[PDB]
Order: structure tokens, then C-alpha cells, then sequence
């Protein structure tokens, strides 16, 4: 049911992500491949992510290009990231080595940096809204995508988002939280990618008891080997103390990260 200026110059394919949905397509003139998401409208949340998207240009953060907008769908023409998200990674490897894992986090807290200059806290940083990029090198980045849950924090907020295995104690208290709720999401992917488990992991309610206690254990024989830099690392961005826990400036110069 697509406008004819899409389908005039993209070559719609597949769906590869299924609120709004997301499919491969082809740009004719080019041939070069790139992301179609169509979001679906009712009879304010579309435009908070466009204008979100629309002022969010970095090198780890998956680009809008364009939007064609009619009465029933919005249209949105973005980068096409061809290794998939995350998600999908850590399900096929398990675990990442310290370089690999750190090399990631590297790009994460990049574009969290970048985010958190211009106040935009994600809410919503997981696996499944980051999607690995294949390098000429062979080298790989990491791109976040999805700013459906993303708000300009002009005070504290309070409205409780995310999934609960990336959610700051804060959050769950309902006591007020800020752009520092991306760095503890951060500090869990991060956990997930040394050991292939969450920090985190309950048994509903066990699981919010264990994240407002932000006790992090790092269980043999699993983080044995892994560097005591990194343990430092994750620790720091995973302090219940907001005043503490590392800011993306932090993480960023952290020397597990350099
Ligand atoms: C070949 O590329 C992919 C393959 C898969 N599948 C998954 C299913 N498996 C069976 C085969 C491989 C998945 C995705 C991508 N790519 C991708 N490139 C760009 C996205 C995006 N997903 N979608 C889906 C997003 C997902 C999360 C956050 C943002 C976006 C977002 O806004 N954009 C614009």
C-alpha cells in the first residue's frame, strides 16, 4: 500500500524486524540496499521519534534518510545495518572476548556521548536495538537504532519503560531518573557480552528486588579470566548511586574502553 515516490526509486524486499515494521529494500538508481520502517497511525509518539531522529546524525547511530508521509502510514527510509541486531549475535556466540566486547561498548558509549550532549536519554538501549556492522577490515561496530522510547529529559522523569533486564534501580523506585539509566543498560550489555548471562536475572518481582539491591556478582569459573579492568569497568556503570555511576564521558575514558 506504498506511495509511488517510494516504490518509484526502492525496490521494497523482505521484512527483517517486526507498533511499526521494518523491510530491506533496494535503492533503484544505485542499487544500493537500505531499511524501509513503516509505522502505523492511529485515528504524538510518531512525532517525538521523527523529531528524534531527525536531529540524531552520528557514525553509531542508524540514520533516518528521508520520510514520506500519508494519512494512514508514516514512511521512513533509513541505513540498512546487513549484520543484524545484537540480539541474534549473542544467541549464535554465547560470549565475546574482552577486545571484541570492549571495542563494542567503545561504540555503544560513543553514540550514548553523543546522545547524552544533546539530552536525549534512549530508555530503551537492549541488544535487540543494536545492530552489528560489517567493516571493509572485517572489523565490526555497533549502531543503535529504535528512539520510539527516547525523550528530551528536561527534569527528572518518571514514567517506567524499557525491558526489565536493562532497567535502572532508579526506574523501578519510581523515585525520578535522567540520561544515567543509558549508562546502566550499557553496563548490562556489556555484562551479557564477557559472560553471556545478565547481571541480573530473577527467578517478576525477584527480578526488581535484585536490580534495587544492584548487588554484581561476577561468578566463577565464568569471570575467572576475564580482566579485573573490566570487572572495574561494569561495576562503575552499574553503581545504584546515580552520583557515581559513571557518566558516557566516563566510560569513554575508562582504559578497558582505550
Ligand atoms: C540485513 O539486515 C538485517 C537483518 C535482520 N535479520 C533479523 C531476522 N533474521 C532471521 C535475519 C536477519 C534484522 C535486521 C537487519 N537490519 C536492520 N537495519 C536497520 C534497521 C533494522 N534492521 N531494524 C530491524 C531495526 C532494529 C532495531 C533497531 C532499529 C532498527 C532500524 O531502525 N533499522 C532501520
Amino acid at each position: 500500500q506504498i506511495p509511488a515516490t517510494i516504490t518509484e526509486r526502492y525496490k521494497v524486499g523482505r521484512t527483517i524486524g517486526d507498533f511499526a515494521v521494518v523491510k530491506e529494500c533496494v535503492e533503484r538508481s544505485t542499487a544500493r540496499e537500505y531499511a524501509l520502517k513503516i509505522i502505523k497511525k492511529s485515528k504524538h509518539m510518531i512525532q517525538n521519534e521523527v523529531s528524534i531522529l531527525r536531529r540524531v546524525k552520528h557514525p553509531n547511530i542508524v540514520l533516518l534518510i528521508e520520510e514520506m508521509d500519508v494519512p494512514t502510514e508514516l514512511y521512513l527510509v533509513m541505513e540498512l545495518v546487513k549484520g543484524g541486531d545484537l540480539f541474534d549475535a549473542i544467541t549464535s556466540t554465547n560470549k565475546y572476548t574482552e577486545r571484541d566486547a570492549s571495542g563494542m561498548l567503545y561504540n555503544l558509549a560513543s553514540a550514548i556521548k553523543y546522545l547524552h550532549s544533546l539530552n536525549i536519554v534512549h530508555r530503551d538501549i537492549k541488544p535487540e536495538n543494536l545492530l552489528v556492522y560489517e567493516h571493509q577490515d572485517g572489523s565490526k561496530s555497533l549502531k543503535l537504532g529504535d528512539f520510539g522510547l527516547a525523550t528530551i529529559v528536561d527534569g527528572p522523569l518518571y514514567t517506567v519503560c524499557g525491558t526489565p533486564t536493562y532497567v535502572a534501580p532508579e526506574i523501578i523506585a519510581e523515585t525520578g531518573y535522567g540520561l544515567k539509566v543509558d549508562i546502566w543498560a550499557a553496563g548490562v550489555i556489556t555484562y551479557i557480552l564477557l559472560c553471556g548471562f545478565p547481571p541480573f536475572r530473577g527467578s517478576q518481582e525477584v527480578l526488581f528486588d535484585q536490580i534495587l539491591m544492584g548487588q554484581v556478582d561476577f561468578p566463577s569459573p565464568y569471570w575467572d579470566n576475564v580482566s579485573d579492568s573490566a570487572k572495574e569497568l561494569i561495576t562503575m556503570m552499574l553503581l545504584v548511586d546515580v552520583d557515581q555511576r559513571f557518566s558516557a564521558v566516563q566510560v569513554l575514558e575508562h582504559p578497558w574502553v582505550n
